[PDB]
């Protein structure tokens, strides 16, 4: 066992605040944001060895990535970035941060509850995104 073991499983999105925003912060365009918000993906997160894959599942997008933790890796986002990620472990929380075009965001994530609770952040604009076991 590991800490991240709390977070492994199939999760579906039951709630989501100030998404739009956060969005149009990052520079997505209008009808991706239009498309992207009426998602209702299921997030699948699992673990072999070191390496994590995080899945996010809907209809328009399907996207996984895999990492270790603190080791940078190149990401494709659903709307289409390329940037740099890093992914680490901080007291408890994943801590996903973005960076491109001298741009940078961060995407936390943390076991709440039965809930898993995503926090995106980019200046001053944070969105939240609920999701419980599916
Ligand atoms: O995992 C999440 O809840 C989180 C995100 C998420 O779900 N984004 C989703 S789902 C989903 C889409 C996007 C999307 N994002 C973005 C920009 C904001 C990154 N552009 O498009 C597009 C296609 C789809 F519609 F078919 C399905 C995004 O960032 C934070 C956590
Ligand atoms: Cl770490």
């Amino acid at each position: 066992s590991h800490m991240c073991d709390a977070f492994v499983g199939t999760w579906k999105l039951v709630s989501s605040e100030n998404f739009d925003d956060y969005m149009k912060e990052v520079g997505v365009g209008f009808a991706t944001r239009k498309v992207a918000g009426m998602a209702k993906p299921n997030m699948i997160i699992s673990v072999n060895g070191d390496v994590i894959t995080i899945k996010s599942e809907s209809t328009f997008k399907n996207t996984e990535i895999s990492f270790i933790l603190g080791q940078e890796f190149d990401e494709v986002t659903a709307d289409d970035r390329k940037v740099k990620s890093t992914i680490t472990l901080d007291g408890g929380v994943l801590v996903h941060v973005q960076k491109w075009d001298g741009k940078s965001t961060t995407i936390k994530r943390k076991r709440e509850d039965d809930k898993l609770v995503v926090e995106c952040v980019m200046k001053g604009v944070t969105s939240t995104r609920v999701y419980e076991r599916a």
